[PDB]
């Protein structure tokens, strides 16, 4: 029943603004750490991404509390999850490390304080120029992806005369099939003899295996049995080769919360609801480690679950339509209520490229009563953009009074959600504001201007 | 069968380079408008687009021929297409207009050197401060979306005291629901009002009506029937307004194929296979529009079309590795050969998004038998980019002689592949180069720096 749906969507309304740890209400509206967002949308041209130093912390909090059992874990935040120079920071005065994904991330995570002790660096392809950038900046990891790439790693730690500390990512075949969808890392058949061509490399240092789950895993099981793979590897290894590792990184993947009804949810049907915890994370992986041993460090890669529940989009509605399907008589079959917003997929591009939900609210009337159907649109010359991720089907709710000027709010859009904005039709990639521990806001990054869409062009004036 | 598999694709690749109006061959390598793209590939890093300005214009001939029958023909290149200013630069000298998707898109052709009588403006959400930018440039066309929109123009008409020209966007049901799956356009229903309302504007001109059907559309019907609808209602509002239209704008969506052996494809199941040429396009167009007046200006938005065939991907062949599935006694059940390029997803968009093919072939290696199945994966850290859309399932075909080092080329990469490009792992998008009329190369967009990159966050060090 439609009934029950907008029934139950409206519960979870209520609950994010007298339950939710993030947020409050004031003058009607929607607020985060304290921050009305109908008025930071006032101050701040639309649409724009806010994100809480405060649920980053918390976020970070919950990973470092699941792993209290193991005292030696080091934990390197995902940044490809987000890298706006002002995240990186929140996340290096929190406290934990810093995984990066290519030259000029290693180079972000350098500039904004992290320390090369406290950087990964992982890749498929990392290219002369970036080994060489990494092991001349004492990186605490290089992954090792491929033998192809170690042979770089030798020869370019060999011109240095600098020791590149590495780890060998394996990639378990824990049942897709692995050799067929994982273009990652080595086969456990091949985890030995790229630890023996290491071990004789006189710039190379061997500090133990890697691996990565994947993204937003609904099942701690994955966990479990890739672990052991590469625990029972790791433990052979250790007797075959006379060594004593220091580290495993067993990766990210700890999932988020984008649908909270539990109870109306199977997360291994729609990955949107959390199967697990980072606390039913860590017991899957500790477990696994203290089988071989309770001394070395365990590494962690979580990108989502740091930064993912601590943003909104704001985006303001811009424009509205109704449609109406007639039929050969000229009788009314259906109306359609569009409400358009400045926010399309080049803005948030997992609502489309990845079938991604996130609740939608109209933060300028957070306490009315959600209780229209409409159609949500973003601005793209393009039939397509429009958010197909709805409350029901294709259908989202927001209140009957929903105005031109409203500010519509999209919740849990802090991961993935940054650089992978595009310039489409020349709209800009937005700016980004943040809330500091104090309740204060700051804009981090600006709005693409004008001045940035033709710079990189070169033609004569 | 995959021998026969493996010998058509073979054959399509000797037509590439004995057979294409745009390619060559030269000491082995694929030639582009004579141009050596391996040599290119050492000029300039990979990866880049390299666009063709003969291609370009050979394009807009066939667009422009088509419409031979119909000498009082407006053509407006749909600049979401490609808007590097090189590009719009090349297709501004070729003689025909712009269409534009936002302010910023207006500006840029503006400053590239279209007149205002030469840019159509377009699009589902244009705020005051785009319309007012539109109206004082003094643009040949504004489209009306909606009726919020239309008040807009209105009230900034008369404040500046211009008049604006429009159009009115309706869009036909034509048999799967345009009301619940088409959020652009007013319903038919709605036209009459609408123009009536706008006649008496004291400085709006009314000029026509609007319509686009969509991009890469595979069949003639669609225009036929939706050409019609507009036809229809222009010709019954002429009568009952009492007015002669200026003109009828029925949109883009002449589609470009991307695989070429169309005997081996349905172009209504796989629209890789252009199911249609522009000759067709033109045919169902005008024969509409004639049954009405042969007097009336047709403009035509194609995007796609201009540019699609007049670019090529190039990529470097950056890492290579085997993974194999061993049985359960440690007999190898298969091996995948996955060679690694340095662009992904983030560099080409549709690839991944939109399930869209092009052809891959090894351009340093382009006159040997491509004869190797192999996987094709980018270089972000993301499980996911890979190349999906091969030959014979995700599998493609290069020559077993493929080395790290090669230029891989994916042709018919001039459409919805520039703007689309993120910063994803802080990968930069692009560099793009120019084949102009004599042949000669040179840069038209520089590759993002270091420096670009970060330059848009605010931060303390
Ligand atoms: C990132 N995980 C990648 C990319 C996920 C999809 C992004 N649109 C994957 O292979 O799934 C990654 C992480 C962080 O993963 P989270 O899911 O915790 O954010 C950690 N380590 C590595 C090596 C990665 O690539
Ligand atoms: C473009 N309309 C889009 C094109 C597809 C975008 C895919 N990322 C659609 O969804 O139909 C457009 C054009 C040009 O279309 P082409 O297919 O010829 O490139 C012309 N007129 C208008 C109003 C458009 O929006
Ligand atoms: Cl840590
Ligand atoms: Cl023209
Ligand atoms: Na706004
Ligand atoms: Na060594
Ligand atoms: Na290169
Ligand atoms: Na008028």
């Amino acid at each position: 029943m439609t009934d029950s749906i907008m029934q139950n969507y409206n519960q979870l309304r209520e609950q994010v603004i007298n339950g939710d740890r993030r947020f409050q209400h004031k003058d009607g509206h929607l607020c985060f750490e304290g921050v009305d967002l109908d008025a930071l949308a006032r101050q701040y041209p639309t649409p724009f991404y806010v994100f809480s130093e405060p649920e980053i912390i918390r976020n970070i909090h919950e990973i470092q509390q699941a792993f209290a059992a193991h005292k030696n874990t080091k934990t390197f935040f995902a940044s490809k999850t987000c890298s706006v120079m002002g995240v990186l920071k929140a996340i290096r005065d929190a406290g934990i490390c810093a995984e990066a994904n290519s030259q000029y991330e290693v180079r972000k995570c350098l500039e904004i304080g992290f320390r090369g002790d406290q950087i990964v660096f992982n890749g498929v392809v990392k290219k002369p120029a970036d080994l060489e950038y990494a092991i001349a900046n004492d990186l605490y990891l290089i992954n090792v992806d491929s033998l192809y790439e170690l042979e770089h790693i030798d020869a370019i730690s060999r011109k240095l005369k600098k020791v590149a500390n590495v780890c060998v990512r394996v990639e378990p075949n824990v049942p897709l099939v692995t050799a067929f969808h994982a273009k990652s890392g080595l086969d456990l058949e091949q985890a030995e003899e790229t630890c023996r061509r290491i071990l004789a490399m006189p710039y190379v240092h061997l500090r133990g295996l890697h691996m990565h789950v994947g993204d937003q895993v609904p099942e701690s099981e994955p966990f479990a049995k890739a672990t052991k793979v590469l625990v029972d590897e790791s433990r052979r290894l250790e007797e075959v080769l006379g060594i004593k590792f220091d580290l495993i990184n067993v990766g990210g993947g700890i999932p988020v919360p984008y649908k909270y009804d539990d109870e109306n949810g199977d997360p291994l049907k729609d990955n949107m609801y959390a199967g697990i915890t980072a606390q039913d994370f860590a017991d899957a992986v500790i477990r696994e480690v203290h089988k071989w041993r309770t001394d070395v460090e365990i590494c962690i890669e979580p990108g989502r679950k740091v930064t993912g529940s601590a943003a909104v989009l704001l985006t303001e509605v811009s424009c509205e339509k109704r449609k109406t399907n007639y039929d050969l008589n000229g009788n009314v079959e259906c109306h359609v209520e569009w409400k358009f917003v400045d926010a399309g997929y080049s803005v948030l591009s997992d609502s489309q490229h990845f079938d991604w939900f996130f609740y939608v609210y109209n933060a300028s009337r957070m306490t009315a009563a959600h209780d229209a159907w409409i159609k949500l649109a973003g601005p793209l010359c393009d039939g397509g953009d429009y958010f197909h991720m709805g409350v029901k089907g294709e259908e989202f709710l927001l209140p009957k009074e929903t105005h031109v000027g409203d500010i519509v709010a999209f919740l849990d859009a802090g991961a993935y959600t940054i650089e992978s904005q595009t310039v489409f039709n020349n709209r800009p990639r937005t700016g980004v504001v943040m809330i500091d521990k104090n309740g204060d806001t700051r804009l981090i990054r600006r709005e693409d201007s004008y001045e940035d869409m033709v710079k990189y062009d070169i033609y004569l004036a």
